[PDB]
Order: structure tokens, then sequence, then C-alpha cells
């Protein structure tokens, strides 16, 4: 639902980029989003290129860089490394 | 996508029915279910009250139950502590 993150993986592209759980995604290269499946879609369908992202983090608006690795399934498909927050 | 349990959250009504990562929740209260959001819808709109599951373990199938606390951002909403797998 909400594009919050709950989990962030280890040593995955959202670590090095800097999403912390808890973190809220609030735009992708400058398009504002309010879906958990727009991110996934941005994430997915853009393997190995940055996505440039604000996220709102203990009441704060800050920008990240987070680059979609290959996932290790589908090379064909982005990973981030990210789950939903828990619901 | 898949009601399928990527990560249990600990020390949540989910862990406390027995939910474990790796399962498949096959219905709700009898309603057979075949996608998260309606397992999600189950969870949030019934706050504080016993769900009956049917769930898929390692090709058994096996009742649990789970209560939905009240959420921590939202507490008129109902939460169990689930996320799909990273992504």
């Amino acid at each position: 639902g909400e594009p919050s993150l709950g989990l962030v993986a280890k040593d995955s592209p959202a670590e090095k980029g800097g999403l912390k759980v808890g973190d809220t995604v609030v735009s992708v290269n400058g398009e504002s989003i309010s879906l958990w499946s727009e991110f996934v879609s941005f994430i997915e369908n853009n393997p190995g290129k940055p996505l440039e992202l604000i996220v709102a983090r203990d009441g704060y608006q800050q920008p990240l860089v987070v680059t979609p690795e290959a996932n290790e399934r589908d090379r064909t498909i982005g990973y981030l490394g990210i789950s939903p927050a828990f619901q």
C-alpha cells in the first residue's frame, strides 16, 4: 500500500544507496508516487540504472540515489533488496 | 502478489499465532484467497478479532488462528506482522 520501507537487505543496492527501514519514498526521478507498486515498477523495470529518490525520514525529506541490480532469479528485472512495511 | 510469507515480524500477532516464513495462506475464515491483498484486507479490517487460517507449509495444510492488533501508525486498522520477500 503505502510507499514505506520495511526491512533492507544486507549489502543490497538499497543499503548501499542509504535507504533505511521506515523511510517513505516520496518521489522517483522527480515523479511523485503514492503506491508501493509504483516504486516496485521503477525498481523492476530499470536494472542497472540509478534512481533519484526523495525519502521522508525522521520528519525530513532528503535525496538518495539507489541503483537496482540484476535479480538473481531473473536477471532481466531489477532488484533493490527492500521489503514493504510490515502489515 | 502471492499470499506467501517472505518475512514475519518478531513478537507480532503473526509469529504468536504460529505463522512462519514460507507459509502460504490458503483461506481466511473459510473463504479461499489467492492474493496477498486479500489477506491484507482481512487483517486490516478485523483489528482485535481472531482469523481462522488454513496455511500450506511443506506440502501440508494446517489450521492456525491469528488476531490482528491495532496498527502502530494507525490504531483503527489491524496489523499482523507480515511482508513479502525482498524485491
